């Protein structure tokens, strides 16, 4: 394993849909096996699989296929890269089972992802820590942009206050005040702005920042 | 004790100073008991207690003094010397205060937090905070672009600057992100000991948690 986990850490979160259910998920597949991580925004599920496990489960699932685990693994990777054939999601006690129904070389292929609850180590490394790093960095952005904004106000004031001049008037901006900026933001905008939703917008507005935090945290 | 869990979702995180590490702690105290969540930014611990446990535990820990459970709780609400030890999945957080002019002892008996509270107390709110900060970034950027349009009007026709050092370079988002990622991100994304988290985010934290719950 080991290399799987390490590749998993550099994977971003994607969005997946199946039978109305959605999941956040990332996967790192090699010829050695895969690591998978899945969250419904309530629990987090994990699986790591090796070559031995692939052979055993593909045989049990497909009572008529013959290939090395490599074939089974490359098909799974070429099925899940673009997406991130048809899926379903079942729970049993603490575990999650992600089912695949699809075809390899014109023959139907069945695979079940078997995920146990992710350990606290994973949930920290893949969710908590990076997410907390993003918020900080974003809070730096805000601060750096507010200083940018006050610097543009000293410039226009230099035009109006002293430059001794005026404009077309249809463009005069209000002086920027971060106190009133926040207050209007956090009465008027926050209610939808912090919407966890389907994890759908998190994977589409934030992943570049997510990757950059993880690379940093790990290097 | 169902209300105690509810009230906990919306307390901010405190930072705690220890000998070998620091902890993050949020806590909700009533006359009914307490609920605490602690974290070292690797693991998360939980404890919920009622007033039955309070008097047994205080009687064990304190010989110099006694008092009704609700008063002990009220003094803890006040919340100091902190130490801890970790046996397997237990964190025992030890506190040392001064009540009635005498030493006072309290130990938090903390087990590994359920995934469900990790989600409710960190992941969901933390994710919410990131989406909210990103809308802000957006609104500042638009605001910056508006102010350029304004200043480009003065530049368009005559109008000279007096102080030959005030010029702002025109705001272009993609490059601002570019410089931020090389020049600022390394320091600014560093979790550290959690102190940054407690120093500049607990207002947004209290606002997101309360939004989410309502």
């Amino acid at each position: 394993m080991e290399e799987l986990e390490q590749g998993l850490l550099m994977q971003p979160w994607a969005w997946l849909q199946l039978a109305e259910n959605s999941l956040l998920a990332k996967v790192f597949i090699t010829k050695q096996g895969y690591a998978l991580l899945v969250s419904d925004l309530q629990q987090v599920w994990h699986e790591q699989v090796d070559t031995s496990v692939v052979s055993q489960r593909a045989k049990e699932l497909n009572k008529r296929l013959t290939a090395p685990p490599a074939a089974f693994l490359c098909h799974l990777d070429n099925l899940l890269r673009p997406l991130l054939a048809t899926f379903s999601c079942d729970c049993v006690a603490d575990a999650l089972i992600l089912r695949v129904r699809s075809e390899l070389s014109g023959l139907p292929f069945y695979w079940n992802f078997h995920c146990m609850l992710a350990s606290p180590s994973l949930v920290s490394q893949h969710l908590i820590r990076p997410l907390m790093g993003m918020s900080l960095a974003l809070q730096c952005q805000v601060r750096e942009l507010a200083t940018l904004l006050h610097m543009k106000d000293l410039e226009i004031q230099d035009y109006q206050e002293s430059g001794a001049t005026l404009i077309r008037d249809r463009l005069k901006t209000e002086p920027f005040e971060e106190n009133s900026f926040l207050e209007q933001f956090m009465i008027e905008k926050l209610p939808e702005a912090c919407s966890i939703g389907d994890g759908k917008p998190f994977v589409m507005n934030l992943q570049d920042l997510y990757m950059a935090v993880t690379t940093q945290h790990h290097h």
